[PDB]
């Protein structure tokens, strides 16, 4: 049992733990509290013994615009004091929730996601395409801010180093083409971005199939090795991304920046 | 040194050249002949005048993987340890450790833990586009062998990896190129693994002239330190936590049909 | 810094730019040039005005690598003279590099290689001239292991296997393969007859994308990006350079590099 | 930087001294407290004029640990609150003691315990004022899991089976077991009734020991002894703050924090 | 859960002890009595009411390590793979991975493998300052096992690791006591092992009292961490390095006498 | 074969490689060249099939004082290249002799090392005291330098972290007793300092009676797992020792001071 968020809903379906983001009117950005829950939601897909895959699915138009900067915009004897409260909790909790997750974490990207939450979706084992148009985007060099959600580590491992400082230190996408050249994507669904239900249904459908005859123990028990070839570079890089942030958030260039 | 009537080779010059030479079987290989594999490769190291080891096979298949007709003790733990954790263990170290350049010559699709060890090889070559690596571990209600809990994402990318493992899906021709897991396409037909080995030594034996062979170990000495440990550290966790599902019986069950 | 006629530097704005203007030679480099290589690059790294250090070449080639006259040319042992000669000044520039906290930009003129093209490598974003460039590693064809990090480098933006293909049988890295490893960032292409418009191009490229970015947010990212292989990369220059040594006693390819 | 009534700072020449002066409450720290210290290594590591961080405290503790009112005491879950109040101020601390580029000195002036023994095991060197310090790290009978790095430190400086000894079965890190492992550097044998005579000893004793010495060569030789363990120590942080939460969020050590 | 006659096990509450009982021969264990121990350990690890699993002895040793007559196939390869590197890398890993805490009653010396799976467990408390602990790898013409590539320089430093093993000279228990190896040295007379065992079991029932058991194990969980890699590498690399030695025949040569 | 040095001279006995310090006038203060031939000597003592043991011996009262600063005190376009050529170039090489060596390396202290030769003596597997008056000195933050030889790594392993820091950061002596603490040394002999001929004697006769029965393959095929604990730590440490120093004797402070 679990809380309600308004933004952001789940079900189980026989062996998928399905997460969908529902705010398409604001692109599914999310606030602080939203990233907390979302880590929430990961540990109860991981407690439940009858789930075997986590699928993270959005709305509309965009998988998620990333974190919700009115929420920043809106008690604590210092700076260092709130930005540890409001950026450092958050981000190391959820990001620790998706290196650690032990079941399939599959994203449906529905569209471009950026910042924390393209990052997360980089965190992910499996990345299903809407269409050609999706993109990644982590736009740190242009909000005075550095990398976040383990993209230390995802990024280069993903999408190479070079192609990777071309993005990071640019603020360039990682476009499809990009993410095909680099395998990021297993499957293209060619759908219209006016439907993320039907393309939402059809990787849920496809999955339905996939995974008859399949011993599904035999799923986590290579994912639980598997994880282990990064899992300590993702926990360094978690702690060390967090703290390195501070002095970004301190300096007050971020506010000054994503107040336009 | 002892003879198998499934595996043999010969040296010609600087190569050590391996023949898989059961088609009429697939190449499917017994516990003892992947030891004996094992054995080949760390007889090929111990050979000074090695610089190549070349594994080639016969027929439309590379190898089937492991012969389920050799699958079917005080404890049923004891058992899996003698009959699989020895074995993997061994010729999956054998692998990962080989000084020599260990090239494949890739006649037809790899199954198993005979792809995990197409997977351990330096270069790979393949005889035509219809070549795949299939590890269809799900399926067999077992986990990653051969070292390709690392060789997999090292090679094919970690998407791409949990896509083809959790789903029982194959590393097809074009995921290997997109990749650059083959060096050379021979486009030749499938109809005759001969031609296509010898073509493979002929081109090798012309790529070779003029240069410094123990440059090449040298090379190769330092490359492997880039993920020695955790090949070393995948060998023995992939092994042991193999065993549960062994003892469970799952895989016996499916092995069957 | 002393002057250097083959290699000369300047600021412009948050850009270091190196130029590599021996078009002559090829670009060349002895062991004193590598060496000022590593001192311009540690130059670079304590300015603090300075983000981008941007690595340019000259002619048809970016270099064709260590310069065999400066090789063929007072030490008590073979071992004592190639420690001096070429462990020294492999370790130093190579940490260099590794260690630079700027972010580093190769403008691939031309093909590069050996010791020139292991720099290539080390460099975050690399932008090329046209199709016509490669990087050669021939180390099996001198009697030499790698250098300049290549261990590390090589396997990391080129995938395994290739890079196996590649240094066994001294093969190039091409144009297609650099593309496919999303090893180049942009192919301008321009005519190789005028890296000095290339060079320009790419630096007017750079004043238009810099633009509206914080620039400590570039090195707070590649502080960290860096976290990823520092310590592979710096293990593998120690041994490198060390293993290297008995192959240049042995006399191998002092016997090679004037054939 | 902000005053706070329970640690005040202040810089005597190459040495950043920080002093924990609530002796009436054993200076027992809330999570503001933990995070004020943070700033103040934060501090510290930026001023260029500093070499030595000193780390003082008063009365017969060096500290008691985590204040147990601060706990007792807007939050849509118990995750949420305690990412908020135990995983932030936890995992920021431990990264400012775990970064910190200046030599870290600890004057134990009596017990520490928890999340500040845990501190006292991340600083580099640590004098103690007589043979009754101990340091206890009481987590199994709090209901909780390592904290504050000693995941990593603890073996590192103590041994792997000690630690287990320690840490399984809520027992103290006694002055001789300290000794056994080099974990003190200096014994002062002084009277626990004068911590201050203490602290001044040990300040008199560092202005005689560092005459003569290049100081930039003890914040190099840190920099590169700090790359021993940077990475567990980084990876542990992570690690012990998040596993920590289901201990907090399943409410047993709020159950035992009032017994 | 089946019956070895040289080795028992009983839970008491959160305490899984395994007992030793073979003292007439020093607690020598056969390659399948070591599996049986991991096989035991196992079984503590999915007993959720289990939070220590603690290894008793008996008799004056607590053992003499692999059974020299147990030690007296397509290949002599095949023969120590499935013999000595399936049984080895096997009970290694269930100590290394092993998430209660594990406890070692030391009634006495305990020699090679046994002395290796002494030096994996967490706590040791040993019965009388008369306890060592040796690694006669050298004399036998082996190499280190059991993880002790790593455990040994990690419990006992690096020079002194290298004295002891390059010279076949055992970890006296001055040496124990200076690496802090033994948390507790009760003291007892070698003549009763049984009142050692039952002493210590009564110490660590008072010294659970009021703890959190989870917390232990939560805390194991992390601190293994620390070097599990290393251990796991350690593990494959031993048993496969060892292999070249029992081949060429030295510690059978060796063992007979 | 290889060329004589007037002030290190090496022998073979039996399956004993024996490397002897012998300018015990100058307390074995050794040059670059001089470094550069011990790792030469090892190099050579590391090919020799029948050897199993490298034994370094040394003569007078002390082990050695370190580097020879009148060497330092006695062409390049820089200082920089000077000092690649003078320092980084025989650090780099001897260190990783050492670090690499693959036969059982005893140094036989017959008196205090200081700096770079007791970094060597801190990166040997065994090491014997002639009594309890030797002592290692890492002088480094008196000579306005940082760690060498591979000290980075083998100080914290072999005396511990906090020890290492009081000692390297106040310039003090690592002490006998605290070598005995930390199980540095395997056998102190406890012999008068005026004769280590004597003890250099006692330690290879104890020495050939403690090979006997063993089977030396074994030896070295244990170090070859052993020395795989640390081996990257070792190699990571000399290349980054070796560069760091570089803008201390660039900068100048090293020469200014070991003038006096």
């Amino acid at each position: 049992e679990i809380r309600q968020n308004e933004k952001i809903s789940y079900r189980i379906e026989g062996p998928f733990f399905i997460i969908h983001l529902i705010n398409p009117d604001n692109l599914n950005a999310l606030e602080g509290e939203d990233y907390i829950y979302l880590g929430e939601l990961l540990e109860l897909a991981d407690r439940n013994r009858d789930v075997y895959f986590t699928i993270i699915q959005s709305s509309g138009r965009f998988f998620s615009s990333g974190a919700d900067f009115k929420g920043i915009a809106k008690k604590y004897p210092s700076e260092t004091s709130k930005w540890v409260s409001n950026f450092v909790a958050r981000n190391v909790y959820v990001t620790d929730a998706f290196i650690k997750h032990s079941k399939v974490l599959i994203c449906c990207l529905n569209g471009p996601a950026i910042g924390l939450s393209a990052a997360l979706v980089a965190l992910c084992d499996i990345v299903y395409s809407i269409n050609d148009k999706v993109y990644l985007l982590y736009p740190f060099a242009n909000l005075g801010l550095i990398t976040e959600g383990g993209t230390t580590v995802s990024l280069p491992l993903k999408f190479g180093t070079n192609t990777t400082y071309e993005c990071l230190m640019f603020n360039k996408p990682f476009k499809y083409d990009i993410m095909c050249e680099n395998g990021f994507i297993s499957k293209n669904f060619n759908m219209p971005s006016s439907n993320a239900e039907a393309f939402n249904a059809k990787v849920l459908e496809e999955l339905r199939e996939k995974v008859k005859g399949l011993y599904l123990p035999s799923c986590l028990g290579m994912k639980k090795l598997l994880k282990s070839n990064h899992i300590d570079a993702f926990n360094k890089a978690n702690s060390v991304e967090v703290n390195e942030s501070l002095k970004y958030w301190v300096d007050g260039e971020p506010l000054k920046r994503f107040r336009q």
